[PDB]
């Protein structure tokens, strides 16, 4: 149910230019996982019943960066500020979601469709909407389903974002990468989840919840067996995530 707004030709030119500069910047800085996290924490605050939160640029506000869920994302915001300044016509809202799309692309992931037009809104949402890594399936459905409005399939596929990156004990308190190749976007997150705990690799309680839930586990199995299937479902889910509350909800 998306009706994307019209933007000027100059806006579209800046999107295309920004997309290329973001590739080079994110690849050079090796910061794709952090940028994916920044885009996801931007979007993941959307509450469908109130139409508040969502990918509308508020994460750059000190009040939202201060949310404990967002520990470390001020680094992300700061890294992007010089490049953002080369594209004054773009909203921050669009710029951060574009960075998330590019982060997935430059690590070898699917090409997530991107539509411009998000406005930068004045009020950040209240703290507390992002998921708690220590809880399980009911909690994930509360947050992704009841608040954001995403499907069970979306929850499993988007969990596969942890195929890149790592936790840091000084940010969340968890520590280490989920995969042996944490700058490579692939289905390894699910293959590690199936195989048991391997030394040095991370599994959060929220990751493990996917293995015991009757709806989530067949999705984990599909994705571990079929990377192409993972990529298709991932791209659908990331696009939906990046567009919550935008161009209709
Ligand atoms: C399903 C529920 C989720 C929970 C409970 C969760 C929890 C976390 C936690 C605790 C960390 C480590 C933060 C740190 O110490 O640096 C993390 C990082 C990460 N998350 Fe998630 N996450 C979830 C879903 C998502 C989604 C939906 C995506 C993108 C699709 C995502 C992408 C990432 C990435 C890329 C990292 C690594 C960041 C880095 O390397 O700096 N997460 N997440
Ligand atoms: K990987």
């Amino acid at each position: 149910g998306k009706s994307y707004p019209t933007v000027s030709a100059d806006y579209q030119k800046a999107v295309e230019k920004a997309k290329k500069k973001l590739r080079g910047f994110i690849a050079e800085k090796r910061c794709a996982p952090l940028m994916l996290r920044l885009a996801w924490h931007s979007a993941g605050t959307f509450d469908k019943g109130t139409k508040t939160g969502g990918p509308f640029g508020t994460i750059k506000h000190p009040a939202e960066l201060a949310h404990s869920a967002n520990n470390g994302l001020d680094i992300a915001v700061r890294l992007l500020e010089p490049l953002k300044a080369e594209f004054p016509i773009l909203s921050y809202a669009d710029f951060y979601q574009l960075a998330g799309v590019v982060a997935v692309e430059v690590t070898g992931g699917p090409e997530v469709p991107f539509h411009p037009g998000r406005e930068d809104k004045p009020e950040p949402p209240p703290e507390g909407r992002l998921p708690d890594a220590t809880k399980g399936s009911d909690h994930l459905r509360d947050v992704f389903g009841k608040a954001m409005g995403l499907t069970d399939q979306d929850i499993v596929a988007l969990s596969g974002g942890h195929t890149i990156g790592a936790a840091h004990k000084e940010r969340s308190g968890f520590e280490g990468p989920w995969t042996s190749n944490p700058l490579i976007f692939d289905n390894s997150y699910f293959t590690e989840l199936l195989s048991g705990e391997k030394e040095g690799l991370l599994q959060l309680p929220s990751d493990k919840a996917l293995l015991s839930d009757p709806v989530f586990r067949p999705l984990v199995d599909k994705y571990a067996a079929d990377e192409d299937a993972f990529f298709a479902d991932y791209a659908e889910a990331h696009q939906k995530l990046s567009e919550l509350g935008f161009a209709d909800a």
